[PDB]
């Protein structure tokens, strides 16, 4: 009876009731993850012909953004779940990903991340009949309480080629440490894992066409980048709305102010006008990138490298704006909420901390470098796991 | 048979050949205004049933933006000509503006500005069957070399009531001074005017419904605001493109740089990335406001105050971004063009000077106040001649 | 025999060993406060004739800054202790403050804050030979584990008159709640207090000359402002130094960088150059204000309103720079320390959180208003408890 | 009867009367240069034992700053005159520079610049008995109407070594084109020169100890950098004062303002407070660098490389602040002077144009790179002609 957005907004309201306490507690948000299981939204990105809801990417990412207004850790593991599904869809054969889609939709499997291209400590050995992953990995966003994992390993042949597999999260030999302890994103379980001779079947390797191959396959890093981008916008929007409520409900006018109510103070209003101009610009850039992703995805394997590159530029443009202007809102909102809004029971700084943490994993200065290469030299970005 | 955009682009390419020397001379760009007369573009906004081209406002404003890339003074008088046509369309009866539209399209009349709501030095006396305007006016953008003028006067009853008329620019008693000397917009003829017992017939007064009446008539200041906004964007786009050509052609690498070519300098590329993110955000905000103007214009007299207010907010948001981020591009581009690009024969500072002058006639701080009133309090802007 | 600066540096090195874990715990830093008692530094500002060290204000504030590099909560309660001593020195008769000074230096009394001019929930009744304070107070910075308190109350005559007293912290009727829970300054004990018929002798009231009387007595809010300002600078300096160590020890180069070492990355170096320019400007502004405070203090009761006003302007100028540029360093340092520096065991965000909390108790926008009144109109600031 | 500063301020008042008209005219300010000749200030930096006034560098640069408030072109050629005297003082033998100092003080010789290390088009040939400079040069600041020139040439031996000479400006073979045509600094005569077999005696070569030799000799580029820096501060201070006068005299309050007078408008006052904080920070950084230059100069040939390096860092820090914050004041002052202040008769943009032009000859991004190398790595700057 409800649309996916309506279902997400209802869930977000329930999440908001415990979000502040859970930011302090950290750990696995098991009750919230089960609420996602029961909602149906783990099948949001899966087409209806496999039992899913058939949303376009722009709708899936809209739900990521909606969760991020209240709970960016939940938004992160939810968005990464659909990124893992995109990974098998783009990197493997229909005989592999179609059953995975059907089982995920039927059983509400939660997919977690164990793919770190910049962590070559996990290696794969070939034992003829099967292969085995062995080593350690970090930044395993949402591996705990998951049913399936996307795991990477290096095959030390001619310098070391990355190999990606989809495997059950409880398979023998996998030890998920859940030592994730960070100032932000405190419920994404982005801790460590140990792989001890973990068996991987040929049928579980994502090889055809595999990573960084066709332009369509090369949408995978762009989906990841735009997932983060929607999170960034959601965090800024949630911070803004929380500040609004506080300004109107609790903030007292400064005794030197010319007005009697905070909501008429000329400096307070100018701050809110600057927040508005920033948010409006981010919103249009993010939504334009999402529409371009919809259009690129619809071309499938016929996607051109040119169209992929223009999408990549549009996403990076949105990400820079969401990162920089978003973090500024999360800091400067304290000037309109005031000295009492720093009470630890409110944890109003959680928006800033979450966004500060997540904007560092892909350095902004090198995003500007890439965008300048387009703006000055008309050079398309080179497809990587970050671009 | 070229489209209006193609026609405007061809003219802009010709204007570009002399724009630098004309920035120096100032005065009236009579040759360029005659090129506009010959082009048909003075009828761009006039519906086809009166002999015009039938463009939507977004298309008319796109031409303003295109002209502003190469010559913001021409962009200004061209945009203001269409604003004058909008003024008679919105404030007077069809018995008045339909003949004016037909004559303008048939004879390529150029319409000029003599409407300043601030300056109240012009007063209107009633002589029975006719009236007379007498006084001084400033900022008469495009009055020189025009066929028709929109002129305002104050009637001295009940503290003053503003009266607006459309009258031929050469009518007895009108003196245009051509004493316009400004650091920017140096070919807009925005000088001074003197009216001495200028006869004004009742059929020339714009009374039904007159200014600041219906939401539809209250589109007039919004068209003005969005005309300036398209000019601001065009100036920044033209400055950006001129900087690109200089960086790639003339600028030398700094002897402390690690790279052989300025094309690859990490700081140069980062600047161009920041210019790109700024321009892309402005572009989407301006084009969104343009689309909302098309949709509101289509409502005609059925337009609601609520839709007018949301359009107003969208335009002001775009105007703030275009003003602030546009001026920043026009200043900071010198860091990527280098010490030789300040040669007086290039007049590369003309973009900054033009934007610096035009961003002052409506103070940004009070636009942010208005936007904060919306963002914080959900208060729609109050219709005025600037909002 | 060490100098006070050397003694403070030694203590700061010891405080640094546990500052991160104490930021987590919160509560009262009893061990560190006892280390202050043993150090002699609680008598730093007390003249030698009373058994103190005889420091100038610039020297006392230098120690506040030194502590703030490693532990801004300790810096806060230490600076506020000396502010309390300044309060009795400036507002009461030598018959009152000379014994308090002698006893403080002999017994290493820690003085705490219970003076909030905003909060008027505490009232004083006159019972003839004595008075009684009853009510609630908030923001009681350093009241816990103190020997003496500076407490204010309102007398309900002629719309309210503020009364200030110095009283022992354990006097019957005083309850300190230790309910202080804030995102920053987590060991300043700035919780709540309750007074119930707290007896106050006439000899404990600070009436002659009392607050906001002579220009010399009006140094009290300026000492408070410059104490915060030295804390703001110290926080930014400590954050900068902690970032340096991380950049050089732990941060890895981005795989798109041209350089092998983060030490040589052009964007990293540019960030550190911008941090340097900011810190150097703040440092000179703060030290100039400190020198002007020494010179004004030396005038004693002969201080003129004009010299007080110029000092006020100098302090506010330093405070704006330290607040704004300091918070920027504390945020932007994460771009040069990288994605691994957000580990919760490092609490590298503690500098930003501490500065973000403390910069709100006196709104920056109205400090800029005051400074513009000087810069434009040559109007001296009006003495208040914040200016 | 007047001190040099008083004499300069009196001259500055006379210069201010024609400054706006001369910014338009360009060319050589011959009347103003003769006024400098008659003032005695061309001997300001020459010790009294040679007939000069014996000012310290901080006083000479204070006069540069004072001229720059009203006329940055005059400030530039005046400052470069004393830089040329410093060049012979630091690079040549007492038997060379002592007579040059005596003759300059006795005859008020004006020294001009023809030294461009980045213009290797002028070469020197050795004819045994004498040498000859031949080729072209650009950026010859103030060579016109000068008595002496500092000229450079490359000796094409082992790659090309730079050779510096002091020679009469009217010597046979020198053709000063005076084609200087720039958007700012329009009266510095920084045009071109042609050298046609210009004879140079051994006694005119600056060889012992020559350029970039001892730390003391290496003060020459630092004097140049700090001369520009004092100019930058002076320009910002003059722009600020001119804006003040306009705000208080001519600016009208915006019709949406809450106040009746511009000087009480809260946004206007906040702008002026930001100008104040910026100017105060620049002032202290510039004055601190000037004091350090005084102290370094006084050490003479005993100056250590360490003390030179710390001076270089202090100057670069001041220059970055003066450049960036100065240019921001020159742009943002238009928001408090308003729409009528762009009148071309006022040329209020001349401050921005002058500072925009002069901040480009040493790129700010690479200054930040150098300062970061100090801040992060504690690496002293490497002496060059720009550092």
């Amino acid at each position: 009876l409800l649309s996916p957005l309506q279902t997400a907004r209802q869930l977000a309201a329930e999440f908001a009731l415990t979000a502040v306490e859970r930011d302090e507690r950290g750990g696995t948000p098991k009750a919230e993850r089960d609420a996602l299981r029961d909602s149906g939204l783990l099948a949001l990105s899966i087409p209806t012909r496999y039992g899913g809801l058939g949303a376009r990417w722009s709708e899936t990412l809209q739900v990521v953004r909606e969760f991020a207004k209240v709970d960016s850790s939940i938004a992160h593991v939810f968005g990464f779940h659909h990124l893992m599904l995109a990974t098998v869809r783009l990197f493997s054969r229909p005989e592999q990903w179609q059953p995975w889609f059907e089982q995920t939709a039927r059983q509400n499997w939660f997919w977690g991340n164990a793919l770190n291209p910049l962590d070559t400590r996990t290696v794969v050995k070939d034992l003829g009949g099967w292969r085995e992953f062995s080593g350690k990995k970090s930044f395993c966003s949402g591996a705990s309480d998951s049913q399936m994992l996307i795991a990477s390993a290096v095959d030390e042949s001619n310098g070391g080629k990355l190999l990606i597999a989809a495997i059950p999260s409880g398979r023998s030999g996998i030890t998920l440490h859940n030592d994730w302890n960070n100032i932000g994103q405190r419920q994404t379980d982005s801790g460590s894992a140990t792989f001890e001779r973990v068996r991987v079947e040929e049928s579980e390797l994502l090889l055809d066409p595999g990573p960084l191959s066709t332009p369509f396959a090369c949408l995978r890093p762009l989906i990841a980048q735009l997932t983060f981008t929607h999170m960034f916008l959601g965090i800024a929007e949630g911070a803004f709305e929380e500040a609004r409520q506080y300004t109107l409900s609790e903030t007292r006018v400064w005794h030197k102010s010319s007005v009697r109510e905070v909501r008429e103070d000329p400096y307070v209003l100018a701050h809110y006008g600057e927040f508005w101009v920033a948010l409006e610009g981010i919103r249009l850039l993010v939504e334009r990138a999402a529409a371009l992703l919809d259009e690129a995805w619809a071309k499938g394997p016929n996607l051109s490298a040119e169209e992929r590159g223009h999408l990549a530029t549009a996403i990076a443009t949105a990400k820079v704006a969401a990162s920089r202007q978003g973090l500024e809102i999360c800091s400067r909102l304290f000037e309109v909420t005031g000295a009492r809004s720093t009470h630890a029971s409110l944890r109003l700084d959680r928006h800033w901390r979450n966004l500060r943490t997540q904007t560092l994993h892909d350095p902004l200065d090198y995003k500007l470098h890439e965008l300048g290469d387009w703006a000055l030299n008309q050079s398309l970005p080179v497809p990587t796991f970050y671009s």
